[PDB]
């Protein structure tokens, strides 16, 4: 299991940093707001919310004004894209910034939808059929991507396997092949295997 | 925040039913298997596992051999799809069944790359190339989907908000809008809605 899925997933198993990180999504809250309205007490949380800015979930700014304390307050870390994923033969993380992302036709007709003068209910309905052909689309993309891995880990395995039972009575054309090889290879997965040998 | 959500990030908070999810992404195990493996002890595993069972992750199947006992196997609830998101304006998770087949073109090109009677140093090479060129397009699907989603984060994120906003100084067109939506968002996007705003 990963270092990272480990680590969120005891970050977010704690019902009080999840009841934080829910609020969070609506505004950013200061410290006092959140302990009345999930009455925990603000030492409890001050110390949640220290975990999940370790976790590089969430950020705190501060906000003076003259003859008054410093206050900081707190919010999700601008642009983050947290995900967790489980599937029958997958269980991890993925964590990036919007910003990396480039901006599509899709994501311009959205905010197009967004910002357009229709009332209120017509607006709900346009957005929600949209909402469900990007769904599908990405149901089709996700399922795609898994065929593709199955192929990969599939090569990935024989090239294992077959690389240690030559390794063994004549580890001669084996680094012949590797040296051929490696090259090509992506970077990490070819020294995943130099040093496995 | 959401029921299933709440419930999900429970059942997973615990570092034992984690583990457990790991090792049945291999392959299914059998309690003995996962007891040994984790050194927790049949009694707690037994009992992770039904917490699971009951959270709708995973499956349990028997398998008989005759003079033998029943013995039942573990696996990841089988066609699972399960994602947790969580971004400045989202937190949520969705789970649902993926068509339960396919076995695609490059898959069978592997297979046969794999078959050849092509000797071991023009077969490494060959596969190491369809492997950069898998990896090329896995790349670009990744972006894709990423690209798919911001729209989709764009989109919940106001749809929630404008369900709140609304839902304040008249919650009666509110309620048209939702019944006019619910039987169009996908299923848990609605109920996610519906136990939060209403």
């Amino acid at each position: 299991m990963g270092e990272e899925l480990n680590r969120l997933l005891d970050v977010l198993g704690n019902e009080t940093r999840r009841r934080i990180l829910f609020l969070l999504t609506k505004r950013p809250y200061f410290v006092s707001e959140l302990s009345r309205e999930l009455g925990v007490g603000q030492k409890a949380v001050l110390e949640h919310l220290r975990i999940l800015e370790e976790a590089g979930l969430i950020e705190s700014r501060v906000e003076k004004i003259p003859r008054g304390r410093p206050r900081k307050y707190y919010m999700i870390k601008k642009g983050l894209r947290l995900e967790i994923l489980l599937t029958p033969t997958l269980f991890g993380s993925e964590m990036y910034e919007a910003k990396g992302v480039r901006k599509s036709p899709e994501y311009e007709q959205a905010k197009e939808l967004i910002k357009s003068q229709e009332p209120i209910n017509v607006k709900m309905r346009e957005l929600a059929e949209f909402l469900h052909e990007l769904n599908e689309r990405i149901r089709e993309i996700i399922e795609e991507k898994r065929e593709l891995e199955e192929a990969r880990i599939l090569i990935e395995t024989y090239i294992e396997n077959t690389m240690r039972r030559l390794a063994e009575e004549n580890r001669q054309i084996i680094e012949e092949i590797f040296r051929d090889i490696e090259k090509i290879l992506p970077p990490g997965y070819a020294r995943s295997l130099k040093e496995k040998f």
